[PDB]
């Protein structure tokens, strides 16, 4: 009853605090050792760097600060890092620093290496009810732990998580996350997953997570997305006509609860009833799920993978990026 009530109030003022006075410069670029490139982002390379006296090895973006207003991407560069530096869940990947300098901004990312949900459906084709359960169980608890915080996340999709060395889930990326209260309008994601409401363009709430949650589950249990075609637009097309067929092997309880998370209807959806995430945590396709005990990172995964171990002489848009 109110174990969750509190565990929340304690959230939201540990989040507003940090919300309020973000951390800037953290560390220096001298403190950390490059190893090798990881990839690349839109503003420049991710790479692998290693604490110079802790020895802890982190994904550190560089973002050219020029690159990201050539590109339009100020507020929204901002806003990520804001949220990012201000979150703190089991399953949210962290951003351990951040700084700035002449040329770029720094975003020094835990990495944990592994291989996305995406690689891993693709090759293993996919998951049995309970394997599919417990990834999802770790969304519902993180979905309710950023809605809470007014944080609509906006971006769910295989691709964006990350399966660890224990075998949890890490949500990797907060590109298109927001707070707001209310409502808002942006068409973004990727079209698969996204809301009718979104694509409508009738102005949109947290309640899109959910149906998103509803495809990813879909996609995790059958091996392919309900909504799908050659071309986004076609995508979209289907997703507003909002016929879904369900696989043969699919359970009933998983189509009882699919037809609810996928449901069009805003007064009727599973997340934003009055009832809120209760309905999906009580619903019976989750009778089995120990939801403490997810948190707690105590259920034994279903899987766990292969192991692994691996600037300009003049200051560029100081004002821009004052509050970095």
């Amino acid at each position: 009853s109110s174990d969750v009530k509190e565990f929340l109030a304690k959230a939201k003022e540990d989040f507003l605090k940090k919300w309020e006075s973000p951390a800037q410069n953290t560390a220096h670029l001298d403190q950390f050792e490059r190893i090798k490139t990881l990839g690349t982002g839109s503003f420049g390379r991710v790479m692998l760097v290693k604490h110079k006296e802790t020895g802890n090895h982190y994904a550190m973006k560089i973002l050219d600060k020029q690159k990201v207003v050539k590109l339009k991407q100020i507020e929204h560069t901002l806003n990520e890092k804001r949220i990012l530096q201000a979150v703190n869940f089991p399953f949210l990947v962290k951003l351990e620093f951040s700084f700035k300098d002449n040329s770029n901004l720094y975003m020094v990312m835990e990495y944990v290496p592994g291989g996305e949900m995406f690689s891993h459906l693709r090759r293993i084709g996919r998951f049995s009810e309970p394997h599919a359960r417990f990834y999802a169980a770790q969304i519902v608890l993180t979905f309710e732990y950023l809605h809470s915080l007014d944080l609509i996340y906006r971006d769910l999709k295989p691709e964006n998580l990350l399966i660890d060395q224990q075998g949890y889930i890490q949500v990797t990326d907060f590109g298109f996350a927001k707070r707001v209260k209310g409502r808002t309008w942006t068409l973004c994601g990727t079209p698969e997953y996204l809301a009718p409401e979104i694509i409508l363009s009738k102005g949109y709430n947290k309640a899109v997570d959910w149906w998103a949650l509803g495809v990813l589950i879909y996609e995790m249990a059958a091996g392919y997305p309900p909504f799908f075609a050659d071309q986004p637009i076609q995508i979209y097309e289907k997703i507003v006509s909002g016929k879904v067929r369900f696989p043969s092997h699919f359970s009933s309880d998983l189509k009882d609860l699919l037809r609810n998370l996928l449901q069009v209807d805003l007064t009727k959806r599973f997340g934003n009833l009055k009832n809120g995430v209760n309905d999906i945590k009580n619903h019976k396709w989750f009778a089995t799920t120990d939801w403490i005990a997810i948190y707690q990172r105590k259920v034994e995964a279903p899987f766990i993978p292969k192991f692994k171990g691996p600037v300009s002489i003049n200051e560029k848009c100081g004002k821009e990026f004052s509050e970095f």
